[PDB]
């Protein structure tokens, strides 16, 4: 199923996933799309901070839903 990940500058992301994947893998496939390390990635929808041990099913992430990417740098 296709899902979209909207960053915060105005970029969009296209993903080839399935409900079988967990929040960990999906964060490991996204590196490929932009380049950000998964450890520096966070995903939030409606105030819930997603978790790497969850499956797309725990969140019923369905079709045409947009996710929001967050950038947490390791310094500054």
């Amino acid at each position: 199923m296709q899902i979209f990940v909207k960053t915060l500058t105005g970029k969009t992301i296209t993903l080839e996933v399935e409900p079988s994947d967990t929040i960990e893998n999906v964060k490991a496939k996204i590196q490929d799309k932009e380049g950000i390390p998964p450890d520096q990635q966070r995903l939030i929808f409606a105030g819930k901070q997603l978790e790497d041990g969850r499956t797309l099913s725990d969140y019923n992430i369905q079709k045409e839903s947009t996710l929001h990417l967050v950038l947490r740098l390791r310094g500054g």
